[PDB]
């Protein structure tokens, strides 16, 4: 209702921070500068490690996309 403690919770962002990581793996594209596939993997909790997994394929997709919306302009 107002607390609203439920929502940021830390878990749940947790969640999706661990998404970020693995986007971070993504640019081993761009290995022309440093990544290391240990780190990230070892910075994801090996509880959810499936999470990582999974999200990889994700990453992967956003990753050879290329695209994935940068800055630009567009605006109304």
């Amino acid at each position: 209702m107002l607390k609203n403690l439920a929502k940021l919770d830390q878990t749940e962002m947790d969640k999706v921070n661990v998404d970020l990581a693995a986007a971070g793996v993504a640019f081993k594209e761009r290995y022309n500068m440093p990544v290391i596939a240990e780190a990230v993997e070892r910075e994801q909790p090996e509880h959810l490690r499936s999470w990582f997994r999974e999200r990889l394929i994700a990453h992967r997709l956003a990753s050879v996309n290329l695209s994935r919306l940068p800055y630009e302009p567009k605006l109304k």
